[PDB]
RNA sequence: ACCAGC
């Protein structure tokens, strides 16, 4: 903080390093020395300019703390002053690694060290671009940690191409391999290392097994209620966002709940619901009543009857015996809870409902960022994701609930919903027409099969709640 | 550590004194041992005494090993606790008295703990939110097991526990005793146990301290958030099975709506001045004093006294605001309070006097007064006119959710462009709700009123159900005839 | 300095027209008549609606460019992962529906014909794939141009590289990305195809129903048509397989408008030239 | 701001006066 | 000084 500490006023002395394995000759050559001030022996590193002017000190104590002597520059490199040329340099992460490489090479190769570490390595490598132009090969030598991989990935972007090569180590870094006696395996990594391949691009031939693995995987889940839908959809696979829409109160939640029950009690798939329209008890009673082919909430006398004769447990054990269902209790925390539902529990189908409250500033950027995050969550996971949405107000003509055929550009809020959803299914019925229990399924978008239009017809039952495959001809 | 025995000098025994590797000796016979403010308070200056706490029960040795000492400065009693570092120096202090005067002296860091200056290696650790429970666990475990405590409380656990990561990383299992939730710690390692009392001090002072120690060594898993499995729904559904409020005025409505439930949004609409307030007022008067339910009204069109006069004139089957002599006669003979008492003896009616300030008042009416049916009128003053109404409907749907309240909302209609107007008997559609298009998306029941004031019968109305999630029966419910002499509209039997 | 006089430029102009031109399209003749192939340093922008087949045409052009000419092609598929975008090209080469048939998968596993299908196309290093910010992607493309030595760079589904970042105003970020990509294509001199999307019309029919597209129908900004060289729009109706091509802007030539008609095959996946 | 209906005993006749 | 053993 005060000033550059002179070795005369701080009792400087050049010694060896027994605990790390460095003799006094290397620390004499570099300038890493030891001060005796305030009783406690302080370790201190010296920084120099291109000419040799002392500009900065790095003071560290016995208990792993940091102390800067003043203005720490961005072009501060430990070891830059000693070398002014060469064909092969080695850039070390810390400061003991550079001394270790100087110990194992008898002061031959130009080896330097960083001045910031792995936190601000990109700034000090962008500010030292003019120094690396006079060289021919650069060997990056960082830690075998996740932060070390992040540093060797992101700090190798502001470097000149064709001259960067990355070596690997079995230890944390080179110093423990010097302590464990791996002095022969590090010299081969100095001489022959691996080039700047693993950035993220792949080769055309390295996928040959993995495409086979995906060839041996990815079976679609068959829908229920209609066989004409599966003839142009072929199920639902991993990474499949299926959008469901209709008019206001036309049977979205009923069809989705029936699809969830038919996937639960007949396939054994672990299904995670996130119903936000109603709470847990109402949808639980709806599932229990729908499995027993009755309307549970629509009969107070039946609810009074089934609790007296003790047959409620007979319906509870046949449903929740295997615990295949996992419900949710009512913005970025929902993504983490769905991530825990997928990874921590192990579900295969995730169902949401009523996305308009979730997007409730500018709603378009919010719903676009939300759809991007759900698409990225569905990507590289292998999960069916069912999303329920609503429609907007038409300008002229009749209403959507009165049996009007709906188009694909009627999804409210933005246009980004149809640009990322794979299969969009719309439901159509007329409650004021002749038959208010005959529905129409319309495939608006299908990325995989490509067959759009009217799928089939189903007939709703007002007594049991089980809509059946009808045989109506339009 | 013990090495061997030496002959003592005080007691003069042969094998009574024991020598240690630290250089000190100890005799078993003679019992002789050898060898803001921004100011840290000195121990001997402020009359530091290691007194044992009496009213709750803490031994003297725990206060000596923890650094919780009593100051007698200025004639009062302070309880100073000390927070240290890994080096073994006093970092900060905390002063507590009978009035809980929080005088935190010294450099109080954001990652300050208590009891970390002695413990670096181990297997288990217990983290509490206070200091008395931590010393209580030290009393139960005789000050030999690693127990730390937060220095800032359970309100800022996202800062103190997050800054200390490598200290908690050195152990194998971390047990929490906060409330009877911080996920910054690594997963697969943190256990949370549940005590049958408020904290550990109540189990200590009520003999349930065994249930402390049974939960320490046998704590339960993490269980992060409200992800509820299907097994935990055994008694909640059975409690939920053990009700539709009847719509008074017409019997054709209840045949296809089956009343309203807990958390039910009812929307009432008609044309411009077709009598929404009269119909909703009749339902409120027939539901409040005739069914025993507490109803909260929020009539924003008129004042409190005017709707009180309406209610009083309605219930007595007269027209109060349509005659001055009828208003004058009822006060000159003392029959005014007779209408007051027989209607307001039960206090089931609560009126409102006149946008986020409304939701707090509705929460105070629902939770505090304990009502069941809340009625809102004249939404136009409350509500760009698309984001505000959508946010308002979302907040009211969230308020009606998980509460058990029937929320009635009166809305309006938009102006038509072609054809006949709504005052001449036009059949209204579902997409005529002005303001937004989400009003028919969150409402669970939609009721429309249709009448023609210029046709053959200017007092015949029609009820149209537009949306019903419970059954799915929409359309014309029936016909009712309005009275131009009493105000009470009656169910008729008109045919098309 | 950059004050280059026109007199000392004779050898550079002589060697400039010596190297290039070529890389013809496929599927239609009017595309070759109006665009004269794809050239180095150009920006080709393919537009469609939603699910109109804007990816299948680009993958078919990529197969014809990587097979018939052997150019090194770098793909950036952000719509799907690398496990699927390399799978569909095998079925497109073998004229079948590889992803759309569960029965053929076990047959090519058991018979070992998958090894021969992988060797008959990927015997050369002409396909460089990538899987999934905005600053590291241009570094990947600079690695593909300099280190890998690519010739045609395909940037699929741009709508998730300008929306996946946290920005206050998206349009200036779109402008900066567009001008930096244009500077990259000008400095390197590489064939570049970039796929974007359209926006919602205010009235009338839908783009999935046979709507004639306008040049102002681009979604997000107005620099997509001001910093590009060729704009190719695809339109069809759902005859559910009659697709037509509209050249909206050509900087090299001048002939714009309707180029032709193509038909979609349900058994092979190719885009056959139609007659109408 | 919320006034119950019980406290309107001497307010209605005060309004009518 | 005490506790336990073998
Ligand atoms: C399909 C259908 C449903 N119904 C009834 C049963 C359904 O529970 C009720 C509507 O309930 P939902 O199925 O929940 O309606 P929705 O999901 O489409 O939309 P929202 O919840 O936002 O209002 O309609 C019929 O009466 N006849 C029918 O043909
Ligand atoms: C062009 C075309 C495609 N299809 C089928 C083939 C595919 O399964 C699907 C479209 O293929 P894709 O190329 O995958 O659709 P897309 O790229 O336009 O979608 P997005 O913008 O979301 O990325 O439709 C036809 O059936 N007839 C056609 O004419
Ligand atoms: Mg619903
Ligand atoms: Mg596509
Ligand atoms: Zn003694």
């Amino acid at each position: 903080t005060y000033n550059v500490w002179n070795f005369g006023e701080s009792n400087g002395r050049y010694s060896a390093l027994t605990a790390r394995g460095i003799s006094k000759e290397t620390c004499q050559k570099a300038g890493y020395w030891i001060a005796k001030v305030d009783g406690v022996m302080y370790q201190v590193a010296d920084y120099r300019d291109q000419n040799g002017n002392i500009v900065s000190q790095k003071v560290r104590d016995k208990d792993k703390n940091f102390k800067t002597t003043g203005s720490h520059k961005s072009d501060a490199l430990f070891g830059k002053h000693l070398w002014n040329g060469g064909k092969k340099i080695v850039v070390t992460e810390g400061e003991i690694d550079m001394l270790t490489v100087m110990e194992l090479q008898d002061c031959k190769y130009p080896v330097v060290s960083l001045g910031h570490g792995a936190s601000a390595a990109k700034k000090t490598c962008a500010a030292n671009y003019e120094y690396f132009d006079q060289f021919e090969q650069i060997i990056l030598m960082f830690d075998m940690d996740e932060a070390g991989r992040k540093a060797v990935e992101e700090a190798a972007q502001v470097l000149p191409a064709g001259k960067v090569r990355v070596a690997v180590l079995p230890c944390k870094d080179a110093n423990e391999c010097h302590l464990n006696g791996h002095d022969r395996e590090i010299m081969e990594q100095v001489w022959n290392a691996g080039p700047w391949i693993p950035d993220g691009v792949v080769s055309a031939l390295s996928l040959r097994e993995r495409i086979r693995e995906h060839l041996s995987s990815s079976v679609g889940l068959l829908f229920s209620g209609c066989t004409g839908i599966n003839d142009k959809t072929l199920g639902a696979r991993g990474g499949e966002v299926i959008m469901v829409t209709s008019g206001s109160g036309m049977g979205k939640s009923t069809f989705v709940r029936q699809q969830a029950l038919q996937w639960g009690t007949a396939m054994g798939k672990k299904v995670g619901l996130a119903m936000l329209q109603e709470s847990v008890e109402e949808t639980a009673e709806d599932l229990i009543g729908l499995h027993n082919r009755v309307r549970l909430r629509q009969s107070d006398s039946l609810k009074r009857e089934i609790i007296e004769n003790g047959k409620f447990d007979q319906w509870f054990d046949e449903l929740f015996g295997n615990d295949t269902f996992h419900l949710y209790d009512s913005t970025d925390r929902l993504l983490a809870k769905l991530a825990y539902m997928r990874s921590g529990l192990g579900c295969d189908v995730i169902i949401l409902d009523h996305i308009s409250i979730v997007v409730s500033s500018d709603e378009r950027k919010m719903i676009d960022n939300l759809m991007t995050k759900l698409k990225g969550f569905a990507k590289s996971t292998g999960v069916v994701l069912v999303v329920i949405c609503h429609l907007k107000n038409p300008d002229k003509g009749k209403a959507h609930e009165e049996g009007r055929p709906v188009s694909i550009t009627d999804l409210r809020g933005s246009g980004a919903l149809r640009q990322l959803s794979d299969t969009i299914i719309a439901l159509e019925r007329n409650q004021q027409g002749d038959m208010p229990n005959l529905v129409l399924v319309r495939i608006l978008k299908c990325r995989f099969t490509g067959d759009t239009g009217i799928a089939g017809y189903m007939e709703y039952n007002k007594e049991t709640g089980w809509l059946e495959p009808s045989s109506y001809s339009g």
